[PDB]
């Protein structure tokens, strides 16, 4: 009966809300404090969260889902038969649960040390090092370091990992975990998207990637570089060569327009974690958007602990399932990409309060990178020249073709180069999931993807042991990655419709939204619906059509594209890496 079906949906989300809340608090204290008290707990609450979502599982799937009137509630029902990892017996969750808390522990506990004395970690120490060293052996052993630690100390769970996420995958009807992930898009034809997408940005990739590979020739010399080859993975300012904004320096397009030193600019300044927050806050409320409540400052961790304490240091986004209690742990530091990261992260937030009213099981993205879009939507209006330098940041760049295109390769180094990156995690981990890659070949179908896709090579070779995905957060702790891929082509279609509703003419990459309430409304009346209904509703409400497109992307970037072409011409560049076999000689 249709009021039976109503009925349970209303217990599901009162009972959810409370379960769902004190995980949520202890998940928190484990990931702001790891300790082995906080880690217990948080084992102990996994097994009552397990508890109650196997409760409520078994109640749902005693429903004919689709035999049901209600929209709404059919897909409530649909979701709740969904149990996850609480489908597995209790032995069987109990060391899932462990061998994840292991992996995630083991990677941010990891140092790389000199034997001499000092100890580093991934962020700030690393991160900082692969963002301003230029000597080749320096980057290096920061880069063979971090995975000599913390990827070849998480081989040892992971297979173990792939058989329960698999067998939990099963046991809810899915024929594997990737396939179980995929299904989150509720889009048949996805990877023939996702490819068509990829395929699209390919001029754009090659032709920046030949460039920088050009300018890395230059400064690293030829023995080191080989231009019809792939780039070694340790050159690129980032130590996942996923974004490669750090190296502006080595290939800014016209030298002799010079760009403020932001770093320098920000600490002259007196900008502290607290005021990057405070000015993105700002952006929101300046579209008629939401402000963060008075608690989220009270609670929020917006930067690593002085405390001696151990945490979980990548920048995330918490919802407690109140529907007041809102949170960002990030270790910020003051610079201008973690502004940008700032930006991303309350985007998140926005999200969450935009939200709290559906049923908590639809208190999500309308797709997962609809998540992660919002906040970059933002921050590519705070990106923009006369936006920094308006905040002092910059000095003025404006009516100069050469700053132009300066900025237009700053921007490119983050967002174009992180398609490929972001493309090739979850096609790696998909075949995982399905069998077409044993742990024999982990590593080997990394680097053949790593090669494939983005034109990289390891700096040395990989031996026996190795597993440099480990060296990913993503990968231990067990988060799928495409969304970011559907983020980074959608955050341009949003930003090209917001710029169209605020009456900006002339090209996309010199449009900001600042305080546009038209541009407001329409991420507004989005982020509502959550995951309420399929995400082309959400897509058409803000864009005025249904679909993912390159589009924008590419009429963004078209001046930078034009420039690449002629640039690459002139100097002869094979695009992309026909000498596919190359690595170091070294
Ligand atoms: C299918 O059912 C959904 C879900 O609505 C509900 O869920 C059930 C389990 C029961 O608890 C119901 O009592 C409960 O309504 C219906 O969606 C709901 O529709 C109503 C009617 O418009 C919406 O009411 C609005 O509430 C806001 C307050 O924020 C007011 O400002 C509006 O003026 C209006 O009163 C309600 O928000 C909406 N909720 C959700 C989650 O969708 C839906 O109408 C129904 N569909 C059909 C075809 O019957
Ligand atoms: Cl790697
Ligand atoms: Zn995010």
């Amino acid at each position: 009966d249709e009021a039976e079906a109503s009925k349970f949906v209303e217990e599901y989300d009162r009972t959810s809300q409370v379960v769902w809340n004190e995980y949520a608090e202890a998940n928190w204290n484990y990931n702001t404090n790891i300790t082995t008290e906080t880690s217990k707990i948080l084992l102990q609450k996994n097994m009552q969260i397990a508890n109650h979502t196997l409760k409520y599982g078994t109640q749902a799937r005693k429903f004919d889902v689709n035999q049901l009137q209600n929209t709404t509630i059919k897909r409530i029902i649909k979701k709740v038969q969904d149990l996850e990892r609480a489908a597995l017996p209790a032995q069987e969750l109990e060391e899932y649960n462990k061998i994840l808390l292991d992996m995630e522990t083991t990677y941010s506990v990891a140092t790389v040390c000199h034997p001499n004395g000092s100890c580093l970690q991934l962020e700030p120490d690393l991160t900082n090092v692969m963002a301003t060293s230029r000597k080749y052996e320096d980057l290096l052993w920061a880069w063979e370091g971090w995975r000599d630690k913390a990827g070849r100390a998480i081989l040892q769970f992971y297979p173990k990992y792939v058989e329960l996420i698999n067998q939990a995958a099963r046991l809810n009807g899915y024929v594997d975990a990737g396939d179980s992930w995929r299904s989150m898009y509720e889009t048949p034809s996805l990877e023939q998207d996702l490819e068509r997408l990829f395929q699209e940005l390919q001029p754009l990739y090659l032709n920046l990637h030949a460039y920088v590979r050009r300018a890395l020739h230059r400064h690293y010399g030829a023995q080191h570089i080989n231009l019809e080859g792939p780039i070694p993975a340790h050159l690129l300012g980032n130590m996942w060569a996923q974004t490669w904004s750090n190296i502006y320096d080595l290939v800014v397009p016209f030298p002799s327009a010079p760009s403020m030193d932001t770093t320098e600019a920000m600490l002259k300044q007196g900008w502290t974690p607290r005021r990057m927050f405070k000015e993105a806050d700002d952006f929101f409320t300046s579209l008629g958007l939401l402000p963060v409540p008075p608690e989220f400052w009270n609670k929020s961790m917006l930067e690593k602990p002085t405390d001696g304490r151990e945490v979980v240091c990548h920048a995330s986004a918490w919802d407690f399932y109140n529907g007041k209690d809102f949170r960002i742990k990030q270790c910020t530091t003051v610079n201008l990409e973690d502004l940008v990261v700032a930006h991303h992260e309350m985007g998140h937030i926005q999200y969450f309060m935009q939200y709290k009213d559906l049923p908590v099981a639809l208190r999500e993205g309308a797709n997962p990178g609809f998540h992660e879009a919002i906040g970059d939507v933002l921050a590519l209006s705070v990106s923009t020249p006369k936006h920094l330098h308006s905040l002092n940041l910059l000095s003025s760049e404006g009516g100069s073709d050469e700053h132009d295109i300066n900025f237009l390769m700053k921007m490119a180094l983050d967002k174009i180069a992180f398609i490929p990156f972001s493309y090739l995690v979850d096609q790696w981990r998909w075949r995982v999931f399905d069998g077409s890659i044993t742990k024999e070949n982990y590593n080997q179908e990394w680097w053949s993807l790593r090669l494939k896709y983005q034109g990289l090579c390891p700096p040395v070779p990989r031996t026996q042991g190795d597993f440099d995905p480990g060296a990913k957060f993503h990968i231990p702790s067990s988060v799928p990655y495409i969304k970011y891929f559907v983020s980074f082509i959608i955050q341009f279609q949003f930003h090209e419709a917001l710029c169209q509703a605020a009456g900006h003419t002339g090209p996309l990459h010199k449009c900001d939204i600042y305080q546009s309430k038209e541009a407001g409304q329409r991420l507004a009346t989005a982020m509502k619906l959550g995951f309420s209904r399929p995400w082309p509703e959400a897509m058409q409400l803000i864009t005025g059509q249904p679909n993912m497109s390159a589009s924008a992307m590419l009429s963004y970037f078209k001046p930078l594209l034009d420039w690449l072409r002629t640039e690459n011409e002139l100097h002869g560049e094979k695009l992309g890496w026909p000498q596919y076999n190359w690595t170091p000689n070294s």
